[PDB]
Formats: structure tokens, sequence, C-alpha cells
């Protein structure tokens, strides 16, 4: 019965957990990552003001954090697209831009992210007719 079972479908089973830390432009914070949990969710309950508390809100241009040199490259790299699109801008970094929806795995362990942008507050809006 030669088999190989490698791969499953059972993404659930979340491994030890470990510890993160939360660098912001005012200060880094340390941050605790439990089995089960989300970073997002994480610096809720630490305190540290990360960019999102958002379900699917109309209140979302684009999402660019800054990630661990090396968490995140072996977390995955930018294409071409992306490349020239960083590429572009002054001193970027491809750990600058990432999705929206991460999980807490063992890879995460002393994983530090930095947010540079600031949160979203009080800020008129409509100004916009055209834009290019
Ligand atoms: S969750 Fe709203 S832009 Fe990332």
């Amino acid at each position: 019965g030669p088999g190989s079972m490698d791969m499953f479908s059972a993404p659930d089973r979340i491994p030890e957990q470990i510890r993160i830390f939360f660098k912001t432009m005012k200060q880094v914070v340390p941050a605790k990552a439990v089995c089960g949990s989300t970073v997002l969710d994480v610096a809720h309950k630490n305190g540290v003001d990360l960019e999102g508390a958002c379900e699917g809100n109309l209140a979302c241009s684009t999402c660019h954090v800054i990630l661990e040199e090396p968490l995140y490259r072996k977390l995955g790299e930018p294409s071409d697209k992306e490349y020239d699109l960083i590429d572009q801008a002054f001193g970027a970094t491809g750990t600058s831009r990432l999705g929206c929806q991460l999980r807490v795995d063992k890879s995460f362990e002393n994983a530090v992210f930095t947010v540079p942008r600031a949160t979203k507050n009080m800020a008129v809006d409509g100004f916009k007719p055209k834009p290019h």
C-alpha cells in the first residue's frame, strides 16, 4: 500500500503557540500569539492600534505593512508586478506590502510586525470628482 498522505485538508491543526512583537511608529510592544488566534486579533488584546478592525467595510484603500526581514522572506516574496510597483517607491521593501488575513503558527515565532502607516480616524471625505 504505497501511499503519501503528506497533504491534508485540516489546516485548523495549529502547532505550539509562540510570541510576537508589535512595532509601531511610536514604539514596539510585546505580543502573545496563541494557537487559534490572529495577529490583528492579538493587537486588540495587547492594545496595539493595528490597522484594520474592518470586516469588509467600504473604508479600505490599500493594505501594506512592514514585516520582519527574514520572517517575510521565508513567508513569501512578491512577484514581478509587486516588484516594480514597490520598486517605484522611495526605499520601499517588499515586506511593506501584504494581505489582510494571517494565522498564528510556529513560523510566526518572534515575528516582528512594523506598522508605519497610521490608523483610521475622524477625517472629511467627498472631494473626489475625478480621481485619477
Ligand atoms: S482589513 Fe480593511 S484594508 Fe485590510
